[PDB]
């Protein structure tokens, strides 16, 4: 029932969905979404994200155009997954 209950909740089907490979923050907030009742935001999952110390950021796409607008698009992995597959990688 907490918010940190919940943030505990998400953080597990966020882990569980990266363990194949790396994906965007869209494609995650979707498949979180997809699997809770109320689910969460782009803004508070890049949050999560960003603050679970488990997933890291492996990439990034920022655009910006006088018709694009701004937007920015992340990836993220397990540290485990980028333990295995960039063996040479340090953070
Ligand atoms: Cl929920």
């Amino acid at each position: 029932e907490t918010e940190s209950m919940k943030t505990v909740r998400i953080r597990e089907k966020i882990k569980k969905f990266l363990g194949d490979r790396p994906r965007n923050t869209a494609e995650i907030l979707e498949h979180i979404n997809s699997t809770m009742r109320h689910g969460t935001t782009s803004q508070q999952l890049g949050n999560v994200l960003s603050k679970d110390k488990d997933i890291v950021k492996v990439g990034y796409i920022k655009r910006s155009g006088i018709l694009s607008g701004g937007y920015d698009i992340c990836e993220w992995a397990t540290r485990n997954w980028v333990a295995e597959h960039c063996p040479e990688w340090t953070e």
